[PDB]
C-alpha cells in the first residue's frame, strides 16, 4: 500500500527530474563513454537509481533521499572541469533542485 511519505518522495523525484531538462542526470554516467569515471567517483548516482531505491523502500526518511540527490550534483562537480556543459548543469540543478527539496521537506515535517 501507498504511504503519504512515499507519495511525497515520488512527487519530489518527478519535480527534480523536471528541472533536468536535458536529461543529463536521468541515467547512470555511461562507463563505456567515460572509462575513468569510477577512478574518481566512489558512489555514482542518478535519477533512475533513485527511482529504484525509492521503490525498494530504501528511503525510510527524507534525509537519505536528499543525500542521494546531493551526490548527483557533487559527483558531477567533482568529475567535470568547470568549463563544461555537465558542470554548469550541476550548478543549475543544485540551485533549482535545492528549492524543490526545501518545499518538499516542509511537507515531510507535517508527517
Ligand atoms: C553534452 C554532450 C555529451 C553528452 C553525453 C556525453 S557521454 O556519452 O559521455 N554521457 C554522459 C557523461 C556524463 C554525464 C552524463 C552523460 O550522459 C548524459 N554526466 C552527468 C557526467 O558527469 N558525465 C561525465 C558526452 C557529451
Amino acid at each position: 500500500q501507498l504511504t503519504p511519505f512515499l507519495i511525497l518522495l515520488r512527487k519530489t523525484l518527478e519535480q527534480l527530474q523536471e528541472k533536468d531538462t536535458g536529461n543529463i542526470f536521468s541515467e547512470p554516467v555511461p562507463l563505456s563513454e567515460v572509462p575513468d569515471y569510477l577512478d574518481h567517483i566512489k558512489k555514482p548516482m542518478d535519477f533512475f537509481t533513485m527511482k529504484q531505491n525509492l521503490e525498494a523502500y530504501r528511503y525510510l526518511n527524507f534525509d537519505d533521499f536528499e543525500e542521494d540527490f546531493n551526490l548527483i550534483v557533487s559527483n558531477c562537480l567533482k568529475y567535470n572541469a568547470k568549463d563544461t556543459i555537465f558542470y554548469r548543469a550541476a550548478v543549475r540543478l543544485r540551485e533549482q533542485g535545492g528549492a524543490v527539496l526545501r518545499q518538499a521537506r516542509r511537507q515531510a515535517e507535517k508527517m
